[PDB]
């Protein structure tokens, strides 16, 4: 095992949890797996495919983002700071894109999820680009179970950061919409704790944090060193007690231990 293995896989033994990394060097394409090919549940690091599913939509209707969704009383479900806000009237395709990704509203992911005619339509949007193996089964908020060994809801380290590089850095999008994807990812508030938190400051960091069940903490960032090729960082964590809390910092020391090797 190479030294950043060897580093990451002590953190992974401090922690009592489950670690999942993939890095994905763009100068070499060398790439730094650690448990590359487990199944995670990714939680609301799934709003980045659904966002990117409507984004890709809106090639051919160009004015798809602009299309007012009402926002209904029963349609509201926790953790929707910006939905509540918008009760008994409208918001945008974009509005909705930018509340999901950037404070993770799970009523607009499923406005999302709607648009695509439910979550087959964004795990097909995820094999029309290529990957086999993100898989979307369940609405907000019952896709953040995390339960362990269930396949609902997951994806690999790998497989995400193959994803998350062809939609930001890649051709997965349009240029224009690729550009929108990459403002949104950057205007990320949820993600102070996390990844970014690991990285020198220096390094411009877009990013879709994740939680759930078994304390479940998820992380998923493209970087822009200054002077290097960008970086694509997967960081995927999970626990074994159901009621388990938060452990945001384990991303930003495994984001951390990647950087300084």
């Amino acid at each position: 095992t190479s030294a950043v293995q060897q580093k990451l896989a002590a953190l992974e033994k401090s922690s009592g949890g489950r670690l999942g990394v993939a890095l994905i060097d763009t100068a070499d394409n060398t790439q730094v797996l650690y448990r590359g090919d487990e199944r995670f549940p990714m939680c609301s690091t799934s709003k980045v495919m659904a966002a990117a599913a409507v984004l890709k939509q809106s090639e051919t209707q160009k004015q798809l983002l602009n299309q007012p969704v009402e926002i209904k009383p029963a349609d509201l479900v926790n953790y929707s700071p910006i939905a509540e806000k918008h009760v008994n009237g409208t918001m945008t395709l974009a509005e909705l894109s930018a509340a999901a990704l950037q404070y993770s509203d799970n009523t607009a992911m499923n406005k999302l999820i709607a648009q695509l005619g439910g979550p087959g339509g964004v795990t097909a949007f995820a094999r029309a680009i290529g990957d086999e193996t993100f898989r979307l089964d369940r609405t907000e908020p019952t896709l953040n179970t995390a339960i362990p060994g269930d396949p609902r809801d997951t994806t690999t380290p790998r497989a995400m950061a193959q994803t998350l590089r062809q939609l930001t850095l890649g051709h997965a999008l349009g240029e224009t919409q690729r550009a929108q994807l990459v403002t949104w990812l950057k205007g990320n508030t949820t993600g102070a704790a996390s990844i970014r938190a690991g990285l020198p400051t220096s390094w411009t960091v877009g990013d879709k944090t994740g939680s759930g069940g078994y304390g479940t903490t998820n992380d998923i960032a493209v970087i822009w060193p200054q002077g290097r090729a960008p970086l694509v960082l997967v960081t995927y964590f999970t626990q074994p007690q159901q009621n388990a809390e938060s452990r945001r910092d384990v991303l930003a020391s495994a984001a951390r231990i990647i950087a300084e090797g």
